[PDB]
C-alpha cells in the first residue's frame, strides 16, 4: 500500500529522474536514478531521504523537479522546465492513472518546493506587493490542474533564505536586505493561498513547511548543527552548509527532512 510522491520543483529538488527511466517500486523507491545520484548536495536531498530514510510506509517517488526552474516562463522564465512544464509532464505521463502509477486521493501526495528562482530573477525588478500575487494565483492554478485529475493531499515548502547563499552573500548587504523583503513577501502570498485552498476546497490534506525559519535556525547558530560557520562552500555536502554558492548539501537537506517527518505525519508516508 504505497504513497505515490509525485514532487515538483527547481534545483534544490532535482534527482534526474526520467519519465521512460526505471519506475519506482518496493524494491526500488526512486525509480532512477540510484537513491544519491542527481542532485545538487554530493548525495540524497530532501526527496531522497523522506522517500528512503525518514518513511513510516512505503513511499514511491515520482521527482519532476528540474534544475533552475521559475513557475511558468511566461512569468520570470529562466529554463524549459518550468514549474508549469513539470505539470505538463506529469498530465501527459501520471494523471490518467495508469498501471505503473495507480494512484488515487487516498495515496497520491504533491509536494511542490517553487519559488526560489523567480525571486532570485526578479526581487530588484519588481514590486513584490503586486508582483508575487501573479507568481502565487499561477501556482495555484497548477495546483488546480491536479485537483481536477483527483489529488486531494499537498505538500508545500516556503522559500528558504537564499538571501544568506554565498551568491548573494557576495553582491553586498544591501542587495541581500533587498532579496530578503522581496522573499518574506512571496511567503507570507503562498501562506495565504495555501490557508485559502485548503479551506475553499474543504476535502483536502495540505502541509506548508516553513523551511525558511529551519535554515534561518541553522545560519544563525551552524554549530550547534555541526557546521563550522553559515557562509563556507564545500562539495562534500557535509563539511558546510553550502554544496555550490547557491544550492546547501546533503548534510542540510538531511537535517530537513528530519525536520519535517512529525509535519508530514497527516500525508500518509511519514
Amino acid at each position: 500500500n504505497p504513497t505515490y510522491f509525485f514532487t515538483f520543483g527547481d534545483s534544490y529538488s532535482q534527482t534526474g529522474f526520467s519519465a521512460s527511466g526505471t519506475q519506482p517500486s518496493a524494491s526500488n523507491p526512486m525509480g532512477n536514478p540510484d537513491l544519491g545520484i542527481g542532485t545538487t548536495t554530493n548525495g540524497p536531498n530532501w526527496i531522497g531521504y523522506l522517500t528512503t530514510t525518514e518513511n513510516a510506509s512505503l513511499v514511491l517517488s515520482y521527482n519532476l523537479a528540474a534544475g533552475g526552474a521559475t513557475i511558468d516562463n511566461a512569468l520570470v522564465p529562466a529554463y524549459p522546465g518550468d514549474l508549469a512544464s513539470q505539470f505538463r509532464l506529469f498530465e501527459d505521463v501520471y494523471a490518467d492513472k495508469p498501471a505503473s502509477a495507480p494512484w488515487s486521493a487516498e495515496d497520491a501526495v504533491f509536494g511542490v518546493w517553487i519559488g526560489i528562482n523567480d525571486i532570485g530573477n526578479a526581487y530588484y525588478s519588481t514590486d513584490a506587493e503586486t508582483y508575487t500575487p501573479k507568481l502565487i494565483s499561477r501556482l495555484e492554478s497548477l495546483v488546480e490542474e491536479v485537483y481536477k485529475n483527483g489529488g486531494r493531499k499537498f505538500l508545500f515548502l516556503n522559500v528558504p533564505p537564499t538571501s544568506r547563499s554565498p551568491l548573494f552573500l557576495e553582491q553586498g548587504e544591501e542587495v541581500v536586505k533587498q532579496h530578503a523583503e522581496y522573499l518574506s513577501v512571496y511567503n507570507e502570498n503562498l501562506e495565504g493561498m495555501v490557508d485559502d485552498f485548503t479551506k475553499k476546497k474543504g476535502d483536502v490534506t495540505t502541509v506548508l513547511y516553513d523551511s525558511w525559519s529551519f535554515m534561518t535556525k541553522i545560519l544563525d547558530d551552524p554549530t550547534a548543527y555541526g557546521f563550522p560557520d553559515a557562509t563556507c562552500i564545500n562539495d562534500d555536502g557535509t563539511s558546510c552548509i553550502w554544496w555550490n554558492n547557491y544550492a546547501p548539501g546533503m548534510k542540510y537537506h538531511l537535517l530537513q527532512a528530519e525536520d519535517m517527518k512529525p509535519k508530514l505525519r497527516k500525508l500518509g508516508g511519514w
